[PDB]
């Protein structure tokens, strides 16, 4: 069942983007944004990811062992870059427009992967579905950001 | 050659490539203290581009492979901070963060080729330039710290 040189090696890569969050905290900025009325606390988010990272590579470390995975492996790839790249955007250049374009192609890749993962191994891809839950919040967060504060020039 | 593979991979790259699309080296770069050694700044997109398509092309044969997991996941953990490092380096311009997120991608670059030897012997030798110039980078990014190292970027 249970490889720990796998798990802990997702999980090593769950730190890139878990770095993001712990370098751009929200500051003003993301206070005076109009925010949509079912936009969670500041506090939401940490937790979220936290155990979405330990969901997924726990996730990657079953399809991993399984054979044919390489396409499931390589979505899961793609999924994780585009998530680490989504805060350096939203909060770092600040550029709401153009983080709903990563944030969008993170979706994607999110869904690939709980697709591909499904299909090798049902438990995997139930491990990914909170994440597609939480990506599509997501997105849908920023593209309240986007709207609700596009006369703003941090929308771009 | 398998190209759904393949182009899943260089998608993958187009998370690290928007970074430095984004991010372009403007005048604090130019005012920045750097090596003599620095290469003109025309150098860095071309290195990049080159290494996605190789980086790509290296994981689409292992990725082809039976036992292909561990090496996969040295891969997606290699690719993840070089994601993070551009950001760091020139967005929040925090020199000593660089540091250490470029170290990080250099030995997941290192576990990646290796891991990527153990299972085809082409995929290893397409992660050695990227290796080479991960070692560059690293050591770019040592000199700026040091060069920077009485300005607010040493942090
Ligand atoms: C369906 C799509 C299939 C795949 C086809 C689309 C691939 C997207 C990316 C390819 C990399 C090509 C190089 C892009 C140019 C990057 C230049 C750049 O500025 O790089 C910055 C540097 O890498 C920061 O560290
Ligand atoms: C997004 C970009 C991030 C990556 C950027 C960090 C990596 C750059 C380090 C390469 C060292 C190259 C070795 C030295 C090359 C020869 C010396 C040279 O560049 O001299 C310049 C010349 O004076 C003018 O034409
Ligand atoms: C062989 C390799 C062994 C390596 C040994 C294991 C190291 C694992 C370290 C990272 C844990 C990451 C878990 C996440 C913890 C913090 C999450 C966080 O802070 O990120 C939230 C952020 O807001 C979102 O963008
Ligand atoms: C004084 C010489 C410059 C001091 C550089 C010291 C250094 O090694 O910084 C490490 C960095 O913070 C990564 O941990
Ligand atoms: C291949 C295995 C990789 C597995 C994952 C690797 C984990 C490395 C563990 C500790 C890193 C600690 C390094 C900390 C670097 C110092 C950060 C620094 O820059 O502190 C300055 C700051 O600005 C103060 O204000």
């Amino acid at each position: 069942n249970m490889d720990w040189a796998l798990f802990l090696t997702f999980l090593a890569a769950c730190g890139a983007p878990a770095t993001t969050g712990a370098l751009l905290k929200p500051d003003e900025w993301y206070d005076n944004l109009n925010k949509p009325w079912w936009n969670p606390p500041r506090w939401v988010f940490p937790l979220a990811w936290t155990s979405l990272y330990f969901l997924m590579s726990l996730a990657a470390m079953r399809v991993a062992q399984l054979e044919g995975s390489g396409q499931a492996l390589a979505f899961y790839a793609a999924q994780l870059a585009f998530n680490t790249l989504w805060t350096p955007v939203f909060f770092g250049m600040k550029r709401m427009a153009t983080a709903l374009a990563v944030v969008m192609v993170m979706w994607l890749f999110v869904a690939a992967t709980m697709w591909a993962f499904f299909q090798l191994d049902t438990w995997a891809g139930v491990l990914f579905v909170p994440y597609l839950i939480w990506a599509t919040a997501t997105t849908g967060l920023n593209f309240e950001a986007m709207r609700l504060n596009w006369n703003r020039p941090e929308a771009r």
